[PDB]
């Protein structure tokens, strides 16, 4: 209930929300039922349109007119749009041609340069080429300001979950906001697009932008805009806002249109139907324009055209049904669609089984357009798993098609032939960022970047400090004429031993034997300077990872590879080599098969053993610098330490050995070389970072040397390849990625095929950025080079994603 009899008189769009049952006159009273009665008479007129008519110039002010063409209406702050141009003589904002912003040029009592944020909902990324005869306006704004190719979404590439990352700067794991429609177990509660429960405060955790600039004394706007009122309204509406006092006037607004996706959906991406959409958006965009142009603002406000996700051609044929791969389909509730997520429909029932289920999901038609994974297994790149909202079981789906539970489901419940929701690497999903305005730069392309990142450039442009978040502050101050973050590297907390020899052979009882028992000043001092790190500037390009928690640590040097070895975790936690475009691959001689060797560096108390290995029946082991790159027959031998092993299951050996031995060259000889640091990842409860040791839940039987939950490698060259690895003068290219250290190939479907049939396919798949890495080991990466930090924080964000060219 409300007493939603009083007035709006004088208070229509109010800033600050009086609480019922007083009645409301803000842009959130509809979706409250507590507008006052007079709500739509006052705050929402339509009378004589949106544009000023010649003879409508210098009228008698008529306050029933939805805009205004009389004398005072630029003082008091709503003329139309197109007052100027039509009455003063004055051009659109669209003809002037673009000069750059040195300075912000701002009214007097203007503390900062205003943010707009231009929110459009399903503009994908190639909407700025193909429709850019169309789009005039945002076609200025992309070409005079500072814009991206594409901006990478959040997974699931949904609109909600997007829209909220964009506002806090998190993972749709970490904010909440998990789907377009969710369960939480906790609550017993079912969030979706229709209904009051997305309205309670308890599904939204993070600090959104709009609360952050609250807290620290900069005023906002509303994000929010009611469906039914128009966008010309609520321009008309932002503009007014711009034009209150000082004390009053918000620093940082938003507009939200929900076009072009309304009309993607229905008529597909690039459907006939799409250009209309498109250009009645840029014709909201001209309006923006026009209007800061008449207030002298469009040389002061930092205008973001930004879209939450791309569309795909989806149609009802393209649709997989569940009912057709389980018996047992109504004992299971789908979430549909784009992505699949299951559960139990009953927890009162213990005779539910996640692994049969995934078992009756996986390779089992030819064609196959889905997949089931444990959330745990899905690629880390998509940071989807560290939730109670997130079901045990996802699908991830196939570009172009969907999922669903019966066929009943797609008939009572074709609609539509575009949708969106599909992994965020996919190039149908991929969106726009420009942003226009003094703090941007001039007529500047940059690369691609994740959406994640702008809630710190957003904090930037308005002088805020960003509440804790998923983005690299200082990866997109390249996007900005001035910076207010300074960058720094987080101080090493743990510095390592550098142990010599002082072990001998007989003090080792590991249960290991190598056939290493044969025999020169010459090749003895050499082998010493190796021991001392020697050739340590040629196998660590970057200088050596920062270990930024607690622990105890030795580097030890060889002449092919350098590694930080954990005396806590009993293996290295990374290990440094170059592969330069000359180098040749050998294999294993027949008599070192089974070789592994003490480290006399290396107490037998903090060494692995062959032992645990024999008895360990599902467990077998691996090298991290392989063997099959050793530079001579004598530093082989150093490849078989018993520091340079790792656990691995047989069936990821078949993995690990494949890169090793073939894609490490291919590698090299595509880029000039490549440095490469490869090493294992802990990450037992599934939150993207580092696992502490009381957090393991799994050693190789009978010991403790605890198993990776992946294996990681991050693989440098040159951006120019002209110049090989070890020699670059600039930039650096970089591509990475995290393997789930998996006992069985499940998730290859033609894994019985030879490797290189499917092992590169499943790499690709589990691409990551170094900063993922960096939140999974606490390591910190490029700590020496020639490069400047932002450029390196760049560098860490990057995602190799193997799509083709956009
Ligand atoms: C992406 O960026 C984000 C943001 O920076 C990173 O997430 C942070 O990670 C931190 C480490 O995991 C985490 O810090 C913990 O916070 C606990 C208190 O947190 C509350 O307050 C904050 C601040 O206002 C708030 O953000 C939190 O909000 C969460 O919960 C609400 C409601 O449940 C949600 O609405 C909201 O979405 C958010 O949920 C998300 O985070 C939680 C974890 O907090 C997840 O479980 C959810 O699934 C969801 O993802 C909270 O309201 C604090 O109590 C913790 O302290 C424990 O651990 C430390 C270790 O140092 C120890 O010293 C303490 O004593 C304490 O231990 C005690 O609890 C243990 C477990 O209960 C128990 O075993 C012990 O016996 C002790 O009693 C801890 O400091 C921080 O909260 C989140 N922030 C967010 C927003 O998620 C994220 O890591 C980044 N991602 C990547 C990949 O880098
Ligand atoms: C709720 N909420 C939100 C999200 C929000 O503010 N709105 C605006 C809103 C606020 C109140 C009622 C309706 C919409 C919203 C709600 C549902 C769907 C889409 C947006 N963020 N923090 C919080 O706590
Ligand atoms: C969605 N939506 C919005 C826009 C909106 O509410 N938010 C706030 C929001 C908060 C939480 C979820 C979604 C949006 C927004 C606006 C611009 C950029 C980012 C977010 N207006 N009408 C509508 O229907
Ligand atoms: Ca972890
Ligand atoms: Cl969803
Ligand atoms: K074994
Ligand atoms: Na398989
Ligand atoms: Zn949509």
């Amino acid at each position: 209930w409300t007493a939603t009899s009083g007035s709006c008189k004088g208070r229509c769009f109010e800033l600050q929300e009086v609480g019922p049952p007083d009645c409301r006159c803000d842009n959130l009273c509809k979706s409250y039922s507590s507008c006052c009665h007079d709500f739509d008479e006052l705050c929402l007129k339509t009378a004589r349109g949106w544009e000023c008519t010649k003879d409508r110039c210098g009228e008698v002010r008529n306050e029933e007119n939805a805009c205004h063409c009389s004398e005072d209406c630029l003082s008091r702050g709503d003329c139309c749009t197109n007052y100027q141009v039509v009455c003063k003589g004055e051009s659109h904002w669209v003809d002037d041609d673009c000069e750059e912003i040195k300075v912000p040029e701002c009214p007097a009592g203007f503390v900062r340069p205003p943010l707009i944020i231009f929110s459009v909902d399903g503009f994908r990324a190639s909407y700025m080429k193909k429709g850019s005869k169309v789009m005039p306006n945002i076609e200025k704004l992309r070409s005079c300001g500072t814009h991206a190719p594409y901006m990478r979404p959040v997974y699931p590439t949904k609109t909600f979950p997007n829209l909220y990352t964009l506002a806090t700067g998190l993972y749709p794991e970490s904010h909440g906001i998990v789907g377009n429609s969710m369960y939480d177990p906790v609550f017993d509660a079912s969030f979706h697009l229709r209904g009051r429960e997305k309205f309670n405060h308890r599904w939204w955790g993070g600090q959104p932008l709009w609360i952050t600039a609250t807290k620290q004394g900069v005023r906002a706007g509303t994000f929010f805009w009611s469906v039914s009122i128009p966008h010309e309204r609520r321009i008309l509406t932002i503009l007014q806002w711009l034009s209150l006092p000082d004390n009053e006037r918000p620093s940082v607004y938003a507009f939200y249109s929900e076009q072009p996706d309304f009309s993607g959906h229905k008529y597909g991406p690039f459907g006939p139907e799409m250009t209309n959409p498109l250009r009645e958006i840029d014709k909201t965009v001209g309006q923006l324009m026009d209007g800061l142009k008449q207030l002298r603002l469009h040389r002061c406000v930092n205008v973001i055209f930004v879209g939450d996700h791309g569309m795909e051609d989806v149609t009802c044929d393209r649709t997989e049904f569940l009912s057709n791969y389980l018996t047992n389909v109504d004992d299971i509730t789908l979430v549909p669609g784009t992505l699949g997520r299951i559960r139990a429909k009953s927890i009162n029932n213990s005779k539910y089984d996640p692994k049969t289920i995934i078992a009756a999901l996986t390779c089992k038609k030819p064609d196959q357009h889905f997949k089931p994974y444990m959330k745990q297994h899905l690629p880390k790149r998509l940071h989807y798993a560290n939730n109670r909202r997130i079901e045990d079981i996802h699908l991830l789906v196939d570009r172009r098609w969907h999922v669903a539970r019966k066929p009943l489901d797609v008939y009572k419940k074709c609609f539509f032939q575009g949708d969106h929701g599909f992994d965020n690497k996919v190039n149908s999903m991929q969106t726009v960022f420009v942003g226009y305005g003094p703090t941007f730069k001039y007529r500047t392309k940059v690369p691609p970047f994740e959406n994640i990142e702008l809630y710190n450039v957003m904090c930037d442009l308005l002088g805020l400090k960003p509440a804790p978040n998923n983005g690299t502050h200082g990866s997109l101050n390249h996007l900005l004429r001035t910076n207010t973050f300074r960058p720094t590297m987080p101080d090493e907390v743990s510095r390592p031993n550098y142990p010599g020899i002082m072990y001998l052979q007989s003090e080792f009882d590991l249960g290991c034997t190598c056939d290493d028992k044969v025999e020169n000043k010459l090749e003895e001092l050499n082998k010493r300077l190796h021991t001392k790190g020697s050739t340590k500037e040629r196998h660590l390009l970057y200088g050596r990872p920062a270990v930024l928690y607690r622990t105890s640590y030795d580097i030890l040097y060889h002449t092919d590879f350098e590694s930080g070895y954990s005396e806590i975790f009993l293996m290295p936690l990374w290990t440094s080599y170059t592969i330069s475009k000359q180098a040749e691959v050998s294999s294993i001689p027949e008599h070192l098969t089974n070789c592994v060797r003490p480290d006399v560096r290396v107490s037998p108390g903090f060494s692995q053993n062959c032992l645990a290995y024999k008895n360990d029946k599902q467990m077998s082991y691996g090298f991290l610098f392989p063997p099959y790159l050793s530079s001579s027959p004598e530093a082989k031998y150093d490849a078989f330490l018993v520091t340079n092993m790792v656990p691995m299951y047989p069936a990821f050996k078949r993995v690990w050995a494949y890169f090793q031995r073939v894609l490490v060259k291919k590698y090299a000889s595509e880029r000039n070389g490549v440095n490469v640091i490869s090493g294992p990842i802990f990450d037992y409860n599934y939150d993207g970072l580092r696992d502490t040791e009381d957090e393991i839940k799994q050693y190789v039987e009978g010991s403790s040397i605890p198993v990776p939950t992946h294996y990681y490698s991050i693989i440098t060259s040159c951006l120019d390849f002209t110049q090989p690895a070890d020699k670059c003068d600039g930039p650096l290219s970089v591509s990475s990625f995290i393997l789930p250290h998996r006992p069985d190939n499940d998730e290859s479907c033609n894994s019985s095929e030879d490797e290189s049939k499917w092992v590169e396919e499943l790499m690709k798949m589990h691409t990551a950025r170094v900063r993922d890495i960096e939140h999974l080991t606490g390591l910190d990466f490029y700590r020496k080079t020639s490069r400047s930090y932002s450029e390196i924080l760049t560098l860490k964000t990057y995602l190799h994603t193997y799509e083709s060219e956009i």
